[PDB]
């Protein structure tokens, strides 16, 4: 799928049987995701970017539905104020950066 | 230009004569970068993103040059660990998402 509108390309993602708007993130290499509902069986971790380093959940192997397509990843769960998708996920969906 | 490589599609960017690598970012709405040279002409401003707010110096109107590519654009000059180029600049280099 396509997504300019010269904005943000935001995307409904669908994980742990859930669904908001993620900022496409190809900036980020993974995909991580405010606190959600997501099972156990993960690993933890912090991210450390913009302002400093959050807590997140590594839960690799995350059915998220980006775009009505289905696409696993490793999707961080954490107090983040976004659903950020890195390339963790622009690798499933296959996105590309052209300009 | 086109950039997937399944991984962080970074690319030397040419603000003020300045070079530095710049993680294409399309989650951001603007284009961060960690403190440097500017052209003068800015303002001081904060984001806030993961992990807390950082302080940039909104630079409008910078000639960013991405893929050996002119590009003005909005560079925030602040504490950032990495050169984020968000939509101000995917806008100017004509970037699209597509997956
Ligand atoms: O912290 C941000 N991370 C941090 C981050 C770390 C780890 C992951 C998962 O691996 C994802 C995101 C990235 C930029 C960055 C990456 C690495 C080092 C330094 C910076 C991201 O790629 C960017 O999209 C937004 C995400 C975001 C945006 C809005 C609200 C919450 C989160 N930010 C913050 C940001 C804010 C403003 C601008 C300018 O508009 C740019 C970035």
């Amino acid at each position: 799928p396509q997504v300019t509108l010269w904005q943000r390309p935001l995307v409904t993602i669908k994980i742990g049987g859930q669904l908001k708007e993620a900022l496409l993130d190809t900036g980020a290499d993974d995909t991580v995701l405010e606190e959600m509902s997501l099972p156990g069986r993960w690993k933890p971790k912090m991210i450390g970017g913009i302002g400093g380093f959050i807590k997140v959940r590594q839960y690799d192997q995350i059915l998220i539905e980006i775009c009505g397509h289905k696409a696993i990843g490793t999707v961080l769960v954490g107090p983040t104020p976004v659903n950020i998708i890195g390339r963790n996920l622009l690798t499933q969906i296959g996105a590309t950066l052209n300009f």
